[PDB]
């Protein structure tokens, strides 16, 4: 599984730990090995959420299934958690693109995981 | 709605107001309410279209709805507009990706708009 | 065609000639002229795979077809090895995600290509 983090609070602002911090609470919230979590977390961007420029994100989710109704609610709770917790981001200003994807369409290792 | 511009073009040469124009812009083309439209401009990229460096862009339009033919033809045509104008890309350098996501693979406000 | 790389290897660990490289390789293995390929590279990355900040890359291929099983195990050996030979990454550590776009969802020139 992969988490992609785009936001507009400082890189300053950013605790070390934190990649550490949500590759450990993915695994167990995805329940995947841990190597196989990626994490990502970009700040310093340009965004705004509904014209305004407060602290905000746009994230998105990729994994081989673990993905639906519940299990994103539940991914969603624990991520807008995390995010208001460490980087104190509103949980309003947060969007998560969840994305179930096929085995076939996604690379490792000189192959992929079909 | 989520809209996301990577480009070439140099920080200095994206002009006061644009992330307003464009999330005015995004709630008169979807008729969604600006408050929930999010915009993320990222400049000074390493980018190349068709093997050359003059300035393009890569982008990316998410909507829970509001997807289609039709509309995403009027949405390039907005967008690409906007690009040339403010940015100086030509249209013929901007790639857009179109999604239309279920409401419960969107995440926000520790939930989903499911 | 679209191809995106996002790395934590610094930007001067990236080879003057990259983004041609990838152009020309990414045209031969589509079977499509290179004035349709766009590439962007994102080096300097906070990003951790498996919990480690060793070199690492989360990748995104986009296009209207030639996305499939067999194809996309080819493009991760080109792309892999590319990764490997050019930012000395591990293949191992490299994510590539494929997507294959309906023309009406890619916009270019003011409109689509539906």
């Amino acid at each position: 599984p992969m988490f992609i983090v785009n936001t507009n609070v400082p890189r300053a602002s950013v605790p070390d730990g934190f990649l550490s911090e949500l590759t450990q609470q993915l695994a167990q919230a995805t329940g995947k090995p841990p190597q196989y979590i990626a994490v990502h977390v970009v700040p310093d961007q340009g965004m705004a959420f509904g014209g305004s420029s407060e602290p905000c994100a746009l994230c998105s989710l990729h994994s081989i299934g673990k993905i639906g109704g519940a299990q994103n609610r539940s991914y969603s709770k624990l991520l807008c958690g995390l995010l208001a917790e460490r980087l104190r981001i509103s949980p309003d200003r947060v969007y998560i693109n969840y994305y179930d994807m096929n085995a076939a369409n996604v690379g490792w290792n000189n192959s992929t995981f079909a």
